[PDB]
């Protein structure tokens, strides 16, 4: 026998339920992932489910043995496979089979048998649970010794109802592998056919985690927020003040009379123990209940003001005798309040509050002329006056409040009288004076510890105090309300409460694609903290990544484990905090560094020196911005209630929800139709693009709509759309169907391409491309000789631009990240809408067709209203988040409407706002639930460092650039436009005069020439 | 500036008609829960009503 | 810019007060219902509480 690794062994179904090709994330009783496993007549102790994977050739292991004893004194259970047929028998054995025709089933008892059953690489889980031996048989016989590391699940051969305890078993011979379960939460993947090709354990690894977080089995590179640690509580203090023992109850409860109704004593115990287990049996009294506070926990902060009510009744007297009760004894004898934290007694009183003929002793207030009170006794026993004229005795209603109770032992069971002890005690009062005894312990000594202060109860670190106390405060809380210090009196220190260190935990992953490895953020916590934490077992994710050197690092949102701190800079990629980026570098490893802003460039001003670009570059960015959203419509009734009248009618109680939320959801589909109706159609006329398409080396065919092809989308819409992607819940269609999106696209850009921008200021006034171009250079402080002058080269330029474009929404997947996360987000919120109609929110069933089908209604109302409020609030939830996602969508759509208007229908100065660049030209095209805009930009380039002036004075008088700037090449100077590299001649022409020249502060001699 | 002056309108009108919804409560008055029930019970019906 | 931050503040110590609120249960606090009352009777209070 050695130890070995349950590599991914011990899954089976742990339902009879089919599911297909799901993610199910489940919390059974399972063999943990890479656990120990022995591998062997020993007695093995049954913890709580075994699996036993028995490899053999020989047929050795004939079955096995289950038991608590086993030696034929508690019920044992015994399994043998002969040859064709397993005997299951539950008996009560002394010995069995343990010293072709070789060997024959003798055993040595065969008392009581309770229950009887008949029918390589055999693997068998065994899970004693609910009084039933589940039996999962996975035989798969392979054929040869070579263990696999492999999948196989466990089919459930059978579930017997044997019902018996087991604790200890073995195996009967005439080698095996045992591992022992424990209760994990697993994902398992559930294939077509019904198989569960896959599981994953949810305690290994922070990896193997966030795939349960996601619920999928590949995650992607990012930081991912997951569970909360925590330190555990290290020790269990419980500290009370100097206690003592007397406990003066018995004494008086045994006590041969008690006061009658109207006479009760108020009596009041302090300083003493709650020995109130005597009450039970000692002085055995059958009716206890306890209101406000039930029995069986009457052993710490228990009592502060403790008094004890003794009532003499009858029998059928108690049932009137409840807080918040009403009657003849509620309003003359005593009143209750409804707050009533306390215990009631009750027991019959023939031999102890009887006379053997009759005692006429114990009355009660009949009439009084005060109404009671909560806590207030009757003492008046004058006439009841009943009369406006004073009454004393007979003639009006008035008679004696005080009749006889025929206290006889002779009467039945109704009438025999009751002895009553009331106990009303406060749990507030901070300063205590009983409560039974435990053990204390010293300080803490800064240690995460349970603390019991006085019944203050919780966990926290309890260290020396500098608030100054003053003698008679108890309690120390904060604005929070928080208790931030306590002092037991048996100390009489004050110390603080500061809470147990705690948090959260994130999984920094550089994807499953990728590798493996990951990394842990402690958020807002000190690594010594959290090492010390590691080191004493104390951490709640039990997985520990191992705390090797240089992989523990400090950063001020927390400490980050796994990942070494290089002083290397770079730009970030998972981002974390404090400006610390970890990232996957090369061997391979996860690094984290401090965030680089960019690089570092210096500009090299001067008094006198520009930099004019000799060059440019026709850039085109895709832009791209959501537009709409699916339009839901919920049928408020149906989601609710499952098209039951009864739920119906119960929700129709509810008010106007329904009504509201459906104007809401119909407000949104109407908001999301106006929204594509203003990004899209602000053309009045639909344009068609010439026959003909030459527009000067301008291509345009990824663009305009190609006819050679179904539903008339571009090629770049083409891709775009491919790259994109019940139960009362409707997705309503679109008003404009694609197509005619498609439409409004390519009119807008047939718009654009032939009449320029004169389209959207009124009739569309057709002009030729490359004169359009000239224009919208003139629009940004470039001369229109620099198009013509360099045409060709620029179609080119655009043309390639364009074709880039492709491969940037080809080869890049997540280009189009926006719209494919709004689809994702309503999805979401469909899915979790979904699901929530599973959730029982505290009620019998999910399932409203049980509820009916299992109660009468008047009991069923109950569930259905809490079903009702639960469902309703999901609803209201829903329908909040798509108002706020809608408000959302609505300002993008704004925007898009703006660009379409100013960077399409027009050339926008302002910067930034149409692309990186100066703005040339706009196109938009349609995509789902939005819109992507190729925005054309000017972007200068290939500068040139040159000398410059402000002015210049060539007849005594300073000149000045009409619209330029004056530059030089050392020798010669020239006036030339400030976005491209022109040089001139410096001239009257391009020049103007102003003043003289003494005033400028860097005016240059030169000569201004005439032409 | 009509819809949004019949929106205001119709928000609180809604909010005035939901005092009558009893809420599945015994009423949606008050006054007559007080004044027909015993203290307790009516405690846990105006918290429904609340 | 002030305004903002103690607005977050604000709602910050609105959602840490709310602790406090009984909520129309036995207490504020889930210690005190644990060891005060049976788990089947304090299902009630503490499903209020939450
Ligand atoms: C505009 O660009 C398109 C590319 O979309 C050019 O079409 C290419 O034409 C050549 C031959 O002329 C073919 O070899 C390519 O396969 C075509 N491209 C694709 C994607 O099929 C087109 O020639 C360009 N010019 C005009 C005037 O349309
Ligand atoms: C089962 O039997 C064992 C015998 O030692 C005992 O310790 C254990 O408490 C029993 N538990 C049950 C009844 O499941
Ligand atoms: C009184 O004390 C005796 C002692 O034997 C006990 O049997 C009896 O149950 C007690 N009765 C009460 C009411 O305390
Ligand atoms: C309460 O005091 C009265 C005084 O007469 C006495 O008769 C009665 O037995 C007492 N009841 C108790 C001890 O609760
Ligand atoms: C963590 O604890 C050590 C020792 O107490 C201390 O020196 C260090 O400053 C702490 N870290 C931070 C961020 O305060
Ligand atoms: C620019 O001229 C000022 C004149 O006061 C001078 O102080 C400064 O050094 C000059 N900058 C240069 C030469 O880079
Ligand atoms: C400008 O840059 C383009 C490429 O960006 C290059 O082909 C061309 O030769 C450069 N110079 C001029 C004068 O266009
Ligand atoms: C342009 O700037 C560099 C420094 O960045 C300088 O060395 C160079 O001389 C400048 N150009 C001219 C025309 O002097
Ligand atoms: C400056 O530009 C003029 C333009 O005519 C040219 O002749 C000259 O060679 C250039 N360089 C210098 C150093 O003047
Ligand atoms: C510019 O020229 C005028 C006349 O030729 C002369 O008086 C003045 O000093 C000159 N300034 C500089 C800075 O050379």
């Amino acid at each position: 026998q050695s130890y070995t690794n349950s590599f991914t062994r011990g899954v089976y179904y742990p339902d009879k339920v089919f599911r297909s090709s799901v993610l199910h994330l489940t919390q059974d009783l399972f063999l943990p992932f890479f656990s120990n496993v022995t591998w062997f007549n020993p007695v093995l102790p049954f913890n709580d489910g075994v699996y036993f994977a028995s490899t053999e050739k020989s047929n050795i292991i004939r079955g096995w043995i289950f038991g608590t004893t086993l030696d034929s004194k508690t019920q044992s259970l015994l399994i043998v496979n002969n040859a064709t047929n397993v005997f299951i028998k539950v008996c009560e054995f002394q010995f069995c089979n343990d010293p072709m025709e070789s060997e024959s089933g003798v055993y040595s008892s065969a008392n009581n048998c309770t229950f009887e059953y008949v029918s390589n690489l055999r693997e068998f889980v065994f899970k004693n649970i609910d009084g039933y031996f589940k039996i999962y048989s996975k035989h798969t016989p392979i054929i040869g010794r070579d263990f696999p590391q492999g999948f196989s699940a466990l089919e459930p051969l059978v579930d017997l109802p044997i019902g018996i305890n087991i604790t200890r078993f073995q195996t009967l011979l005439a080698d095996y592998y045992v591992g022992y379960l424990q209760p994990r939460t697993f994902l398992l993947k559930y294939n077509e056919n019904g198989t569960i090709t896959d599981a994953v354990d949810c305690a290994l690894d922070p990896l193997s985690e966030t795939k349960c977080t996601l619920k999928s089995f590949t995650v992607e590179k990012g930081i991912y927020q997951t569970s909360n640690f925590r330190v555990q509580p290290t020790e269990s203090i419980v500290r009370f003040p100097n206690v003592t023992n007397l406990c003066p109850f018995h004494e008086v409860f045994n006590a041969t009379r008690f006061a009658s109704v109207y006479a009760w004593n108020r009596t009041r115990i302090s300083n003493c123990v709650a020995d109130y287990s005597v009450l039970y049996n000692f002085a055995p009294f059958f009716a206890f209940k306890c209101y406000g506070v039930s029995p069986t926990k009457l052993n710490d902060l228990c009592f502060t003001n403790v008094y004890a009510d003794s009532f003499v009744i009858k029998g059928n007297e108690v049932s009137q005798i409840a807080p918040g009760q009403t009657g003849n004894i509620a309003d003359y004898n005593y009143k209750l309040p409804d707050d009533f934290t306390g215990c009631v007694i009750a027991w019959n009183s023939n031999k102890l509050d009887s006379k053997h003929s009759g005692n006429y002793d114990y009355w009660y207030r009949l009439f009084r002329k005060s109404k009671l009170k909560p806590f207030e006794r009757d003492i008046s026993t004058e006439i009841y006056q009943a009369g406006n004229k004073p009454c004393k005795g007979k003639g009006p209603n008035c008679y004696f409040p005080l009749q006889s109770y025929g206290f006889r032992p002779t009467y039945g069971v109704g009438h025999q009288p009751y002895r009553v002890v009331v106990l009303s005690f406060e749990l507030l009062h901070a300063p205590a004076t009983v409560c039974g005894p435990k053990k204390s312990t010293n300080l803490v000594k800064n240690k995460c510890v349970n603390f019991n202060f006085n019944g203050l109860t919780g966990t926290g670190v309890l260290t020396k105090s500098n608030k100054k106390f003053l003698p008679f405060q108890q309690f120390g809380r904060d604005i929070v309300d928080t208790t931030d210090a306590v002092r037991d009196p048996q100390t009489l220190e004050i110390l603080d409460i500061t809470p147990c260190s705690f948090g959260g935990v994130s999984v920094i992953t550089p994807g499953t694609n990728t590798s493996n490895q990951v990394a842990v953020l402690y958020q807002g916590v000190n690594c010594t903290e959290v090492s010390v934490a590691i080191h004493a077992d104390q951490l709640t994710p039990t997985w520990r990544v191992y705390s090797t050197g240089s992989n523990v690092f400090q950063t001020r949102a927390g400490c980050l484990i796994g990942a070494e701190y290089v002083n290397n800079s770079y730009e970030c990629d998972i981002p974390i905090g404090a400006g610390v980026c970890a990232s996957y570098q090369t061997s391979q490893s996860i690094i984290a560094y401090t965030m680089s802003l960019g690089a570092e460039n210096s500009v090299a001003y001067s008094n006198n020196s520009i930099a004019i670009p000799t060059n440019f570059t026709i850039s085109v960015t895709t832009e791209i911005l959501p537009v709409s959203m699916t339009k839901t419509s919920v049928d408020c009734t149906m989601y609710i209630c499952g098209d039951s009248t009864e739920c119906s009618n119960l929700l129709l109680q509810y008010g106007s929800f329904c009504t509201q939320l459906k104007r809401a959801l119909t407000g949104i589909a109407v908001e999301q139709d106006k929204n594509t109706q203003e990004v899209f159609a602000q053309v009045k006329q639909i344009y068609k693009t010439p026959p003909i398409k030459y527009f000067g080396g301008f291509n345009f065919s990824q663009i305009l709509p190609d006819p050679s092809k179904p539903s008339k989308r571009s090629p770049i819409e083409d891709l775009l759309f491919n790259k994109v992607t019940f139960n009362g819940l409707t997705v309503l269609p679109p008003l404009l169907t694609d197509e005619m999106i498609a439409q409004y696209t390519s009119a807008l850009l047939a718009g654009t391409i032939t009449s320029g921008w004169t389209f959207g200021a009124g009739p569309a006034l057709q002009i030729p491309f490359p004169m359009q171009m000239a224009y919208r250079f003139n629009g940004i402080g470039v001369t229109q000789n620099v198009l013509y002058e360099n045409q060709k080269l620029i179609a080119n330029q655009f043309n390639s631009a364009i074709g880039k474009i492709q491969d940037s929404l080809f080869s890049t997947p997540s280009a189009l990240g926006k719209l494919q996360d709004v689809v994702n987000h309503n999805a979401q919120a469909l899915n979790t809408l979904v699901k929530q109609l599973s959730s029982k929110f505290g009620a019998i069933s999910s399932v409203l067709n049980d509820i009916l089908s299992r109660l009468d209604p008047p009991e069923a109302e109950v569930q259905i209203d809490r079903l009702i409020t639960g469902r309703l609030q999901s609803l209201q939830t829903y329908v909040t988040q798509q108002l706020i996602r809608a408000a959302e969508i609505r300002a993008s759509a704004n925007l898009a409407a703006t660009k379409m208007s100013e960077c399409v229908l027009g050339q926008s100065k302002r910067v930034d706002f149409c692309g990186k660049g100066y703005h040339l030209m706009s196109f938009p095209q349609s995509a789902p639930h939005g819109v992507v805009f190729l925005h054309v930009t000017y972007v200068p380039a290939q500068e040139k460092n040159f000398t410059t002036a402000p002015a210049i004075c060539h007849d005594g008088k300073a000149h000045f650039p009409r619209e330029g700037v004056f530059v030089s090449n050392g020798t010669h100077w020239f006036v030339t436009q400030r976005n491209f590299y022109e040089p001139q001649i410096i001239t009257t022409d391009n020049t103007f005069v102003s003043g003289n020249c003494d005033v400028v502060i860097g005016i240059v001699n030169n000569t201004v020439y005439d032409p």
